[PDB]
């Protein structure tokens, strides 16, 4: 029984948390009562199981028992359509084809959030169908959210009424608080979206990679012999976790914790604080510790890879071993490099050897081959300097309509929503990396926007328009980045005609907030944008500033929110004229 073997290492509380969020995962467009009954229904089934281990099909494979369930209510196509055919499928994959109907771009309205005095009530009345709820909503939204990392998000969601309910003032103490989770869980969620892109769509090879490279910068003292270990094992939980088996990603996680903590004087000298805590506060810290570290007297690289005459013979043997031996040795000497860049090291050095060693003196054609890195690594340097220097002279909002108008050219045909999204996201880096000394800079900047640059792929993925998308998408995941920034205005795009429905303006943009005004206003550079291309000098600006005069007007203009249809129709006319 597998059921009943999650259930005892997980135990009840959990098991029925990784349920949830595996149920909310699939039919995001489910009501929370079927989910919770479905959970239950499952739950109970288990806890036969672990008594009698043979009774009904707890002989099963978790995917036959859950598939059923959720087949229980996915045959009603009017509601979910296209789910109903793979109901219809076997076993070898039914699940396939759930996990290819995960939507990235829940059309499932707002999550609004009511004040203060009624969270904290609902809180309190009932903490679990409260705490329930909050992963079910944040599941359904996040097809790919780490979930024992969701697990980590509820227990301090929790901590965040548990505690400022009880305050003088609780919308003072909660909404900042709340207003952080937000935040840190769309990144734990765009981190993960990128790892379970890498297994699925370059492979683990791809993935192995990354991770060796990452931890080598993590545990510079640790032997290349441990860092494999570690990179087979956290490989695993993630390949897990992408496909959907929750229970055994979260279980799995949680050995690898264990087993990092106890050999820990092998691997980092700064675990030492994250090893003294609960199991899920100890795993989010590891998974978040600061390199380590690195080793004092360390031999130069050219003695073994480049200056050996063994080389051509090595890389014959084991390649790779061997490459991953070089990725490990370049990484741990180089905490000041993004993860990226040394993945874009590894990937020339592996195309030199393998022209090279073929060569009649291999030692003489891949002796100069640091002397094809050096471009690589000044490119992304100066990126990053002349785009921060940018930055802190415009500020976010000014930064982020500059790569909206900068990258609404490169790819006219993606539609407006992502651009804005994607474009909003770039220019956060700012914000997040400009403020950092070089040596933290690039890993920040260069990172970070990998990230973001997968959020488009999928997105895109999703509904293909560009085709030059999809090329940068596709062609090489490490250089995706490159890819963009070589980019430039597509000079194949005819421009869209204007009409009424393209950008409709009603009086009800005075109620929202700073926020959702000014992504009104950027959604409204980019419609722009697409109608007029290349004419447009900076006097985007002008028309733009006009836009904003607009709205200023008609919302403290007392008359019915009418000047907003009339001066609606008034301000076109001046935007064509420019």
């Amino acid at each position: 029984s597998e059921v009943a073997h999650r259930f005892k290492d997980l135990g009840e509380e959990n098991f029925k948390a990784l349920v949830l969020i595996a149920f909310a995962q699939y039919l995001q467009q489910c009501p929370f009562e079927d989910h919770v009954k479905l959970v239950n229904e499952v739950t109970e089934f288990a806890k036969t199981c672990v008594a009698d281990e043979s009774a009904e099909n707890c002989d099963k494979s978790l995917h036959t028992l859950f598939g059923d369930k959720l087949c229980t209510v996915a045959t009603l196509r009017e509601t979910y359509g296209e789910m109903a055919d793979c109901c219809a499928k076997q076993e070898p994959e039914r699940n396939e084809c759930f996990l290819q109907h995960k939507d990235d771009n829940p059309n499932l309205p707002r999550l609004v959030r009511p004040e203060v005095d009624v969270m904290c009530t609902a809180f309190h009345d009932n903490e679990e169908t409260f705490l329930k709820k909050y992963l079910y909503e944040i599941a359904r939204r996040h097809p790919y959210f780490y979930a024992p990392e969701l697990l980590f998000f509820a227990k301090r969601y929790k901590a965040a009424f548990t505690e400022c309910c009880q305050a003088a003032d609780k919308a003072a103490c909660l909404l900042p608080k709340l207003d952080e989770l937000r935040d840190e869980g769309k990144a734990s969620s765009a981190k993960q979206r990128l790892k379970c892109a890498s297994l699925q769509k370059f492979g683990e090879r791809a993935f192995k990679a990354w991770a060796v490279a990452r931890l080598s910068q993590r545990f510079p003292k640790a032997e290349f012999a441990e860092v494999s270990k570690l990179v087979t094992d956290l490989t695993k939980v993630h390949t897990e976790c992408c496909h959907g088996d929750l229970l055994e990603c979260a279980d799995d996680r949680a050995d690898l914790a264990k087993y990092i903590c106890e050999n820990q004087d092998s691997i980092s000298s700064k675990l030492k604080e994250c090893c003294e805590k609960p199991l899920l506060e100890k795993s989010h810290c590891i998974a978040e510790v600061e390199n380590d570290e690195m080793p004092a007297d360390l031999p130069s690289l050219a003695a073994d890879f480049v200056e050996s005459k063994d080389v051509c013979k090595n890389y014959a043997e084991a390649k790779d071993v061997f490459l991953g031996m070089f990725l490990y040795e370049y990484a741990r000497r180089h905490p000041d490099y993004s993860v990226v860049l040394l993945l874009r090291l590894a990937k020339t050095y592996e195309t030199t050897l393998e022209k090279c060693c073929a060569a009649a003196d291999p030692h003489e054609c891949y002796a100069k081959v640091f002397d094809e890195f050096k471009p690589l690594v000044e490119e992304p340097q100066n990126l990053i300097k002349q785009n921060c220097e940018l930055f802190e002279q415009l500020g976010e909002y000014k930064f982020q309509n500059a790569l909206l108008v900068r990258y609404t050219k490169k790819v006219p045909q993606v539609s407006t929503p992502t651009l804005v999204e994607v474009s909003r996201n770039l220019g956060k880096v700012g914000s997040k990396c400009c403020k950092h000394p070089e040596a933290k800079r690039m890993p920040c900047a260069e990172d970070y926007l990998s990230v973001v640059l997968n959020q488009l792929c999928v997105l895109h993925e999703k509904t293909p328009v560009s085709d030059r998308v999809t090329k940068c998408c596709t062609e090489s995941l490490v250089n995706r980045r490159p890819c963009f920034s070589a980019l430039e205005v597509d000079e194949t795009y005819v421009p869209k005609e204007f009409n009424a429905e393209t950008f409709t303006f009603h009086a009800d943009i005075c109620t929202l907030s700073e926020k959702e005004r000014q992504i009104k206003k950027q959604t409204a550079l980019v419609e722009l944008v697409k109608h007029k291309p290349k004419a447009t000098k900076e006097q985007l600006k002008a028309v733009m500033d006009d836009f904003a005069a607009f709205v200023e007007k008609c919302c403290k203009a007392d008359d019915k929110e009418t000047c907003f249809a009339e001066e609606g129709k008034k301000l076109v006319a001046a935007s064509q004229a420019a």
